[PDB]
């Protein structure tokens, strides 16, 4: 199509490898550009990791308030939320919002290991019916992001439609849901990622992620103005180990899909 080929063109001068997934619920339409490939999630498991405690609350009324303790020890290399409480505690909420909004990689330590390890935020996904994901490793060591490394993965499709699930399907309970959205809109990492590609007046929750080789992704749920929302999923890795983040490719090609 018309949109494929302008994709194709933004990978190409970019020299890196693109993957992208929308789905249109107005009509749950998709556009797919390496839509099936293998890219390392980074930061954007996150979504993950928080949602699986989401649903653990549905049961355990008062999880979300459940204090945790904060050591040195369980300071990473990015911790801007959790070194503000070291010594202290976080509730479960307290720290799915940092692992969110902040990308805080202690906050996700901390749900990994309430999950009862990588397996179990897995575990959540196979729930819900993504055979794809696959959570390996915990923060930091699950950003290497080699090429061809199939840990700490998934595909633009299959976390289009978990997104779509978990904010605007009924994968969580009422509460969970809301709380997620809330969550999302709120995060405060996405600036200059598929948001600058899009207009101002749309409403935008996304979660963004960054790693070695490269690496620059953002998945999001968009609500327009007057218009069913979408779900759009943008991964963007690169064959250089040290090569730096481009989130313009992530803004041009959230440019690229809304000219439709
Ligand atoms: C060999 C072990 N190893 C592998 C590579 N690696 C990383 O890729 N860490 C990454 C990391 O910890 N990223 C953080 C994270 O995993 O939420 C934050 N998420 C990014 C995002 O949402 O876009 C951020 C840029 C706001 S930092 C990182 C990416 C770019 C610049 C610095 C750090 C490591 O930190 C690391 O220790």
């Amino acid at each position: 199509s018309a949109v494929q080929q302008k994709l194709a063109a933004l990978e190409k001068s970019s020299g890196g490898r693109l993957g992208v997934a929308l789905i249109d619920t107005a009509d749950n339409t998709q556009v797919l550009y390496r839509g099936d490939e293998r890219f390392p999630m980074c930061s954007t498991s996150k979504v993950m990791a928080a949602a699986a405690v989401l649903k653990q609350s549905e049961t355990q009324k008062q999880l979300l308030n459940q204090p945790v303790e904060i050591k040195p020890a369980d300071l990473v290399n990015y911790n801007p939320i959790a070194e503000k409480h070291v010594n202290g505690t976080m509730t479960l909420a307290e720290l799915s919002a940092a692992a969110l909004q902040y990308s805080d990689n202690t906050a996700m330590n901390k749900l990994i290991a309430q999950l009862g390890g990588p397996g179990g935020v897995t575990a959540f996904a196979r729930a819900i019916g993504d055979e794809t994901f696959r959570l390996d490793r915990t923060e930091p060591t699950l950003n290497t992001a080699i090429p061809g490394d199939p840990r700490d993965t998934t595909t633009p499709r299959a976390m289009a439609q978990t997104l779509r699930q978990l904010t605007l399907g009924h994968a969580l309970g009422e509460t969970q849901r809301a709380q997620l959205v809330t969550w999302l809109k709120g995060n405060t990492t996405g600036a200059a990622s598929i948001r600058a590609g899009l207009p101002t007046s749309w409403t935008v929750g996304d979660k963004t992620g960054s790693g070695d080789y490269g690496t620059t992704n953002d998945i999001a749920v968009i609500w327009p103005q007057g218009r069913a929302p979408l779900v759009l999923v943008t991964y963007f890795t690169q064959p250089q180990q040290n090569a730096e983040s481009r989130r313009d490719v992530l803004a041009s090609a959230a440019r690229i899909i809304a000219e439709g």
